[PDB]
């Protein structure tokens, strides 16, 4: 059931922001191992004495890179006569953010029809605030609160080009990268405790529960088209394997966002083209799954995939999982940097026709299952 | 004239660390750009919970990436019972120093007989001691003094695989990219005053002037060999344009590493493959000079480098200059990282042939004056 219960009106993700000690050096590297052009920047030479920026895109995919410069470029300046391009953003919070979590995900944005109504509902209704709303060049407002740990959920409207203040990059500048990927179809938390953080969250957004013994907890909230998907992990303690959601919250020094999912138009030619860059500035993926996952695929996918395209997701190592309503193809990065916190999914949906209704397939809770049978299965 | 005053026995440079606040995501970056391959690894998969650190080398060269893992991890350890395989390394100063300057050069390795004896000898000659003489696992010492600002000078001597503690990178993630580069030949520093810094450092090391209107003045110093060049720069104030070197005092937060001049066996290629990349993860580099440059080249250079080698320099943008001993080529890329601070040189020398000897062909001191008139020149 979808009570359909959001409290203001909500549109896509529009952004996730990277707060990072060098934004050019993680920019450079994700823009390699996933296939993204550049974009925008607000930086030096656009005038920002404040914080470099540097924007990726791929299809409706945005990832923001965010660094701050020394802050005696900007010693000078109040509030009220900033150059930073994003209102919200202040030294000390990024040096703080990052010498504490490491990189990792300071923002996740979502574009609403009114950001201060967003911002004066959600603080209504128990969002803590964290950055009043700001109206750019009359023509962009954000806002922000918080969502868990020290990650804050972004709302952005637009009267009617990333940001004022940003500019385009130049042609020479911006080399046409693509690797599939189109949009960004969920971002997980990892939370000490998921209850509060739900009752938190689902009530200052009015979100509903999307709904579907290794370690965790976790529900889903999601708004009313349920195309904003919101995933939350809590650790469960007292089993063998200690819990890799504890072992989250110890290496980031706290709550945090554990993974971005990916939305490719063709996972494949995605996979392919990321695997070719894992050893030469790009990515890696985990380990893949033994031939007896594969085998037992055929008897839970047959219908979907045929014996060929079962066959390149073995050699890529895709994870196949299936709803009652559709399928999902799923593999994960390992971590983005230096700590074993942040990484990437990449996903695939098949199903749902209507456009794609959001979540088709899950977010494959049943190869957990399908997993640890296959470790069993392959060592026989 | 060459005095050879080294107050102990210099060897070569060993390798450069850069102190980061993701190692990861610049070491990898740094590989695909300048073709280096990954080598060696200290973190918590080898058992490190203090620092991640990623050695890329390509030939002699080494380049050492640090970041500090959060002090949680290691907070029960002392030094007697550290996890750290580089034992100078200090959270606070490391997240000190990548706050203050951002992206840059911590250390500047050089290989000595005795660390021991070069670190007594230096600081009974005035230098400021930074990191006392630690022996580790029996075979390797490592002792550092201070250089110029937060940049030290570091000693490694070797009784006979980069240190104790760090593990070879297996194969599978080892991927053997090589665009020419085989060693440093020299590394910059820029200072705010120019007769205190030589003195500083002659004064300790015994190390003699190498010796040879645009806003510095310099001078290089070397080891008896003339294999270890350090060169340093200080602003001239009351010009027209600016000193850059003022420009990159104020955007580092004080003195550091300007430049680190990388030798390449074949400076054509290396710079086919890294002009190949920029746009894709690699390195800019700075704007071409005019045509009337290269035009002027045949006057100067017709008999060292044919008319096709000159025009293979103009197709990559390389610079000539010429000494009284010898030729060097050379170019230089736009920051590494957010700061318009450090950058990279590509050099090639040709001459001085007995093995070549050091600084050949000298620094490229008359290329100021012939870009000049280039400009002069191309606007007419
Ligand atoms: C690390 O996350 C995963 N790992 C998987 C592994 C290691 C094997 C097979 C399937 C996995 C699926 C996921 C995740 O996408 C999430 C999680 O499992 C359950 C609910 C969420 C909504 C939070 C999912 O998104
Ligand atoms: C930014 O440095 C340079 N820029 C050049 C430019 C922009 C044009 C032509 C030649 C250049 C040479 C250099 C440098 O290598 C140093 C410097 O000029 C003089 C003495 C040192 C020993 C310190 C040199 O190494
Ligand atoms: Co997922
Ligand atoms: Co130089």
């Amino acid at each position: 059931k979808n009570p359909k219960s959001d409290k203001f009106k909500v549109k896509r993700f529009h952004h996730i922001e990277f707060w990072c000690g060098d934004a050019t050096n993680v920019a450079r590297r994700f823009s390699w191992g996933l296939g993204m052009r550049f974009s925008a920047k607000s930086d030096l030479s656009t005038g920002n004495m404040v914080h470099a920026s540097y924007l990726l895109t791929s299809g409706d995919l945005r990832f923001l890179f965010t660094a701050p410069y020394s802050p005696s470029l900007s010693a000078g300046e109040i509030k009220p006569t900033t150059t930073a391009s994003i209102p919200s953003f202040d030294h000390g919070s990024c040096r703080s953010f990052f010498s504490s979590h490491g990189l990792g995900v300071r923002a996740v944005a979502i574009e609403v029809e009114d950001a201060e109504s967003a911002f004066s509902i959600s603080v209504a209704n128990g969002a803590i605030p964290s950055s009043p709303p700001i109206v750019l060049n009359e023509a962009v407002t954000i806002a922000e609160v918080k969502l868990y740990g020290d990650v804050v959920l972004r709302y952005v409207s637009y009267k009617a080009e990333f940001l004022p203040g940003f500019e385009r990059v130049e042609d020479a500048s911006s080399f046409p990268l693509d690797y599939g990927i189109r949009r960004l179809d969920h971002a997980v938390g990892n939370v000490p405790e998921l209850g509060p953080a739900l009752t938190y969250v689902a009530g200052f957004t009015g979100f509903h529960q999307f709904a579907e013994e290794s370690g965790l907890n976790s529900a889903v909230l999601a708004s009313n088209d349920e195309m904003v998907l919101l995933p939350i992990n809590e650790p469960v303690h007292g089993t063998k394997r200690k819990s890799q959601i504890q072992t989250y919250l110890e290496h980031n020094e706290g709550a945090g966002l554990q993974h971005l999912a990916l939305m490719s138009e063709d996972i494949f030619r995605t996979l392919r083209e990321m695997r070719k860059r894992s050893s030469i500035g790009g990515f890696d993926f985990m380990p893949s799954p033994p031939p007896t996952y594969y085998q037992n695929l055929k008897k839970r996918v047959g219908d979907v995939l045929s014996d060929d395209q079962i066959k390149e997701c073995e050699e890529l190592g895709i994870l196949v999982d299936r709803d009652d309503q559709g399928t999902l193809l799923q593999i994960f990065t390992k971590p983005l940097g230096d700590r074993p916190t942040i990484f990437i999914e990449i996903i695939q949906r098949v199903g749902c026709m209507m456009y794609q209704s959001g979540g088709c397939g899950g977010f494959g809770k049943g190869n957990f299952s399908e997993l640890f049978k296959s470790i069993e299965e392959y060592e026989k």
